[PDB]
């Protein structure tokens, strides 16, 4: 009795987690685009269906 | 008798206790999550699934 009573005690109401943080941790894609001289700038190439007025 | 008859009297209805309080104090979890300047807030990594309309 005294035994489970002290497991009982220290245990207290401790529960256990199957899991911690993934370690995978990247979770944007990988930018493939090129990038040329020609770029209007470095996100955009073209401004092609862009109307001055 | 008479130390029998004043044992009982000095001993009245004193009932013994096994156990104090525990001395495992703490009740928590450690907290182990990462902090960084991207977080919106010190307990909210982002807002990901909210819609502003």
């Amino acid at each position: 009795e005294a035994h489970i009573q002290m497991k009982a005690a220290a245990l207290k109401s401790a529960q256990s987690r199957l899991f911690g943080l993934d370690g995978g941790i990247s979770t944007q894609e990988e930018n493939t685009e090129r990038h040329t001289t020609e770029d209007v700038s470095p996100s955009m190439h073209t401004l092609l269906g862009v109307k001055n007025m």
